[PDB]
C-alpha cells in the first residue's frame, strides 16, 4: 500500500547505454514533479532499471534521457499503468509504443 | 511495373542466420510468394532489396527461419507501397512495420 516498483528494459540497437537513464513520474492518483532513475542491471534485450516510488501509483510518466536532458529516445511523454504497486515494461530505442512482454 | 522493397530487420540477439522473408503480391492481386534473403547490413541490423515486376500497392510479408523452421510474428503481415516503393523497419518480435528507421 505505500510503495510501487517498476522494472524498466531498455534496448538500443548499437548496445550503448552509458548516460541514459530514466525520468519518471507520478501521474496517478497523485502527480509529482519528476526524478532521475539509473539502470542498475542487464540481461540479453539490454539494461534493467529497478524503480522504486515510496507510494502506492497507478500510473507514471516516463522519458527516456541522455544525461540531463542531452537528448530525448522519443521525446513525447509516455506513460505506464500499474496494478497492485507492480509493472515491468519493455521499451525499444526509438519506439512509441511502450510494451508489458518482452519482445 | 517495378515495386521494389527495402527491408530493414533488428534481432537483439545479433544472431541472424538463415532469417529470410517471405514475401507475396496482394494488391491489385494476390499471388503465392517466394523467399528472399538480406542482401546488405547497416547499424540497425540486415538489408533486404526486394525486387518484384509488378506494379503492386500491398504486400504481404512473414519473417522466417529457412524453410519454415519458424516464424517472428506468426501472422500475416503487410506493406504498402508507395509510388512503386517502401522501406520498411521490422523488429524481432514487435508486430508493428515502421515506415522510419527507429
Ligand atoms: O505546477 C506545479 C505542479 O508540480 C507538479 O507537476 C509538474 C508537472 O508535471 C508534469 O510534467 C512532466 C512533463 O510533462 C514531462 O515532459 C517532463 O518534463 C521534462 C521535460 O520533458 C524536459 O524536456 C525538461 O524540460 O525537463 C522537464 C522536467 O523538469 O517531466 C515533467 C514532470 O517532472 C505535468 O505533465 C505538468 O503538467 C506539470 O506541470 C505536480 O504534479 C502538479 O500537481 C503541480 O501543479
Ligand atoms: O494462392 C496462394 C495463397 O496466397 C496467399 O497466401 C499466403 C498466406 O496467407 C501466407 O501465410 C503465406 O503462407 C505460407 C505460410 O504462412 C507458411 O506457414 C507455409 O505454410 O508456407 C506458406 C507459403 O507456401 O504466404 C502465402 C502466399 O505464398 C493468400 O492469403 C491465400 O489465400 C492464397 O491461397
Amino acid at each position: 500500500f505505500t510503495e510501487t516498483t517498476i522494472v524498466v528494459h531498455y534496448h538500443r540497437y548499437d548496445g550503448k547505454y552509458d548516460g541514459w537513464n530514466l525520468w519518471i513520474w507520478p501521474v496517478e492518483p497523485v502527480s509529482q514533479e519528476g526524478k532521475a532513475y539509473q539502470f542498475t542491471g542487464e540481461d540479453d534485450f539490454g539494461k534493467v532499471a529497478v524503480v522504486k516510488l515510496p507510494m502506492d501509483l497507478t500510473k507514471v510518466g516516463i522519458i527516456v534521457r541522455l544525461n540531463e536532458w542531452q537528448a530525448k529516445d522519443v521525446a513525447k511523454d509516455r506513460f505506464i499503468e500499474i496494478k497492485d504497486g507492480k509493472a515491468e515494461v519493455w521499451i525499444l530505442q526509438g519506439v512509441e509504443e511502450i510494451f508489458y512482454e518482452k519482445p
